[PDB]
């Protein structure tokens, strides 16, 4: 009789993985709420706040922004959905990220497991410049995609790794049929029990 505090399942992977793609899947049949940071991260810019000009130069660069910005935006986004359970998309993507989320969060939100996209970044290449004949993201080029992947390398792979220890990890190999993928991503939050 106590509402239940949401259940956020953290989404990793490399650019262009596949993440959105199969985040709104889970959306459609789970009726969880997705919230992609970059997403939030780019709206954030679009109507020009004090942090918006950082923003854009961040994300055309690959870099991840100050996590006072980016936890403010998905803890706002959580706080307006009361009773719903989030899939938390390309967040968190290092350990500033991950610390400023338990700080902020932790006593919040059940956070249940990280899911773990895998790809060849030269599949995710493709897919990225092949999205960009027609995003219009600042992001979607080879010289960002690059910067991109370097970031993924440095600074994500480690929290990955983190939340491994703690057999919080899901993978799921993406480099299919994005049906093939998402049977996969069903058969997984059925599983787990949403
Ligand atoms: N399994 C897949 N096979 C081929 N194309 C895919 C697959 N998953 C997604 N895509 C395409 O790849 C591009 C990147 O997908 P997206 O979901 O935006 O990635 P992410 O959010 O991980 O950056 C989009 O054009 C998308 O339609
Ligand atoms: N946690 C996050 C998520 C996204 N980002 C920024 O948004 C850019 C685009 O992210 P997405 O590909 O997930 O939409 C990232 O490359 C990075 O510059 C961030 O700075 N912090
Ligand atoms: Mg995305």
């Amino acid at each position: 009789m106590e509402k239940s505090k949401p259940n956020v399942v953290f989404v990793l992977g490399g650019p262009g993985s596949g993440k959105g793609t199969q985040c709104a899947n889970i959306v459609r049949d789970f009726g969880w709420v997705h919230l992609s940071a970059g997403d939030l991260l780019r709206q954030e810019q679009q109507s020009g706040s004090k942090d918006g000009e950082m923003i854009a130069t961040m994300i055309k660069n690959g870099e991840i922004v100050p996590s006072i910005v980016t936890v403010k935006l998905l803890k706002n986004a959580i706080d307006a959905n009361q009773g719903k359970n989030f899939l938390v998309d390309g967040f968190p993507r290092n350990e500033e990220n991950n610390n400023s989320w338990e700080e902020n969060m932790k006593d919040f939100v059940d956070t249940k497991f990280v899911l773990f996209f895998d790809c060849p970044e030269e599949v995710m290449t493709q897919r990225l410049l092949k999205r960009g004949e027609s995003s219009g993201r600042s992001d979607d080029n080879i010289e960002s995609i690059k910067k991109r992947f370097n970031t993924f390398n440095v600074q994500t792979k480690l929290v990955i790794d983190h939340y491994n220890k703690f057999d919080k990890v899901k993978i799921i190999p993406a480099n299919r049929d994005v049906n093939e993928v998402y049977n996969d991503v069903e058969n997984l939050f059925k599983s787990m029990g949403f």
